[PDB]
């Protein structure tokens, strides 16, 4: 139940009063990052920028000896050394006892709990009681496609970071269920079903019907809009279908989020429309009824030229629902990196009202272009998958259903090579890229996964018999691996403050390298510390089980 030290933090703080405690009339910013491995495990850059400031003033030769006063003002026996450079940054290491007993601390009583109180990782001022993240996205009627598939990845990681930071977590799935073509389609229900009502048509193949509708063509939709007990019946008909195909989808991936679709703010929009009215925000553009930002060229269309509702609407609806009536302190938009202009237009308008929390941290996560249906193509992955896989086992598996492992394997190694991407780049689908044992890749993750399993099974000592205090970090290679599990914490400190997930697939694959570095080093060994290194590979594999489930993987313990 005791929580891990968030360690730049930590040393971000301890250099803030060096700094201040050197120059007391200062405004200096600490800030902290990792330092070349070779040479140290933390650095803070601070004392270059003083220098370059305030230099000539205080009359100091060079950005070293500000540099020498700073590590003068530090008295620390967490470093086990700290040192300038002619540039004038400065680096630590973290003492080996220090990494012992925070490590140590991984315990709960005799099993590894690893947790993370967010109130370490942020500023106090910052509020994150209730999120939400709105994900996925598709459109009834509509093929999902890649582009969905990504913010559907992406998204659900978010929320497993948020729900691994015990944050109440709002899966929301803004589906487009009250778009253009209802009216169309519908026609055509009546327009070839008559007995619609006692008898629905098969809808099972909802996008094709879909085309043929715009082929072959109004009062329909605006009949749908005033609520027709038919129009009604049918629309409904429509969205259940969709929504289950959209569903078998979710739930090969695992993925569980709630359809809120543009549908549900339909009856509220008057009421947003009175507000911003009544605001006073609002201009005209020709007919229509807009706002227009300072900051931004295209306005956000409220009203039209009819008096019907704008195409902006919608969005500005549901974020006002979600900051007043959810009390929402963090919304997070998962979307093409193309619509960022448009939220970030949006958030303007909403900062200028007085919707809920006014401090609420609104942020669009925007993803790339990665370069047809989504169940097939996974079924496709599987194939390819289970082939390779057979192919290695041909050199106690008849004990294993082979097709669900396959299909754990392919929706692994899809999600990993996507999150391991930097959201906002575009990339290469390619089934052999990320099915390839060998690469930087989600089968590879798993296959380290349970090669570290592999050693609990075989080995002749009960990891449950031994103590925290076995651990020794006597290598530099145990001293290493200590560190880097130590970070854990930076990483969502960061997450939180950027989004930037990769940086966790990152943290996972160093994980399993720097794991390995020190087993090809330390397998030579006699028996002496073989219970501490033990230890290291138990705490090793809850934290790349653990890393694993985050960005939406299935560990397999035994292949």
């Amino acid at each position: 139940a005791i929580t891990m030290e968030c360690i730049t933090k930590k040393i971000k703080t301890i250099f803030q009063n060096s700094i201040q405690k050197c120059f007391p009339s200062i405004s200096e910013d600490a800030i902290v990052t990792y330092a070349n491995l070779k040479f140290g495990h933390y650095q803070c850059n601070n004392a270059i920028n003083i220098y370059k400031k305030y230099g000539k003033e205080l009359n100091y030769e060079n950005a070293q000896k500000i540099s020498e006063f700073i590590i003068s003002n530090i008295n620390e026996t967490i470093f086990e050394e700290i040192k300038s450079s002619p540039q004038g940054f400065i680096t630590v290491k973290l003492s080996k006892d220090y990494i012992e007993t925070s490590l140590k601390k991984l315990f709960n009583g005799e099993k590894i709990d690893i947790s993370i109180n967010i109130n370490d990782i942020k500023e106090s001022n910052e509020n994150y009681g209730n999120v939400l993240v709105d994900f996925s996205s598709p459109n009834i009627a509509k093929e999902m496609h890649v582009g969905h598939l990504r913010s559907t990845i992406i998204g659900d990681s978010i929320c497993r970071v948020f729900e691994f930071l015990k944050i109440n977590t709002h899966r929301v799935n803004h589906v487009g269920d009250w778009g253009t073509q209802f009216g169309m389609i519908i026609n055509y229900i009546k327009t070839h079903y008559p007995n619609f009502k006692e008898e629905m048509p098969d809808l099972s193949n909802l996008t094709s019907l879909y085309q043929e509708s715009k082929k072959m063509y109004k009062e329909n939709a605006i009949k749908l809009q005033n609520n027709d007990e038919d129009c009604k019946f049918v629309w409904n008909k429509l969205c259940e279908s969709s929504k289950k195909e959209f569903d078998k989808l979710y739930n090969i991936l695992d993925i569980k989020l709630e359809y809120v679709g543009e549908s549900f703010y339909v009856p509220m929009l008057s009421t947003v429309l009175d507000l911003l009215k009544e605001s006073k925000l609002l201009t005209n553009i020709g007919d229509a009824i807009c706002y227009q930002s300072e900051n931004f060229k295209v306005p956000l269309f409220l009203q039209k030229s009819n008096g019907g509702y704008g195409y902006d609407s919608t969005d500005v609806a549901a974020l006002y629902y979600r900051l007043t009536q959810l009390n929402c302190n963090c919304v997070i938009y998962v979307t093409d990196i193309g619509q960022l202009t448009h939220f970030e237009t949006i958030f303007d308008l909403i900062k200028k009202t007085n919707w809920g929390d006014k401090n609420a941290k609104l942020m669009h996560v925007g993803f790339g272009f990665v370069l047809v249906k989504l169940i097939n193509l996974i079924k496709e992955g599987t194939e390819r998958a289970k082939r390779d896989l057979l192919q290695r086992i041909e050199t106690y598996f008849e004990n294993v259903d082979i097709d669900q492992l396959s299909e754990s394997l392919c929706v692994s190694a899809i999600k990993y090579f996507d999150l391991k991407q930097h959201r906002n780049s575009d990339y290469k689908f390619s089934y052999d890229n990320m099915l390839n044992v060998k690469g930087n890749t989600g089968i590879y993750i798993i296959y380290g996964y349970s090669r570290i399993c592999s050693i609990f099974r075989k080995s002749t000592i009960n990891v449950e018999d031994i103590s925290k205090d076995e651990l020794s970090l006597t290598s530099i290679y145990e001293i290493n691996l200590g560190l880097h599990i130590l970070k854990f914490p930076d990483i969502f400190y960061y997450i939180l403050k950027n989004m930037l997930v990769h940086k966790l697939a990152e943290y996972m694959y160093d994980l399993t390298t720097t794991f390995t570095a020190f087993y090809e080093n330390c397998k030579v060994l006699n028996n002496e510390n073989e219970k501490s290194r033990l230890l290291l590979c138990s705490i090793t594999k809850s934290l790349l089980k653990l890393c694993m489930e985050l960005l939406g993987m299935k560990p397999i313990e035994k292949l």
